[PDB]
């Protein structure tokens, strides 16, 4: 069965985020992309979390680059990690 040991939904980190960048626009992005449950902000970097994962993915694909304010911001999917239980489909 299912299963979180720490923060179920998904992460994408955001780094060379400009210094005149508000959280609002980091999240409008992620959001127009698909479903964004939770959009924080750090310092330089930022923390995306997403409920879909096909959407989270595509993000960090139209994203990951992206000329934001002049920089261009880098995101990547946070989790190193993958746990896929089960077989492969065929």
């Amino acid at each position: 069965g299912s299963s979180g040991s720490s923060g179920n939904t998904w992460k994408i980190f955001v780094g060379n985020v400009s210094a005149a960048c508000t959280s609002q626009e980091l999240r409008s992005l992620f959001e127009r992309r698909g479903r964004v449950i939770e959009c924080d902000v750090v310092k330089d970097y930022a923390f995306v979390h997403m409920e879909k994962e096909a959407d989270a993915k595509a993000a960090i694909a139209q994203l990951n680059g992206k000329e934001v304010k002049g920089k261009r911001i880098n995101v990547e999917l946070s989790t190193k990690g993958q746990k896929k239980s089960g077989p492969s489909s065929g």
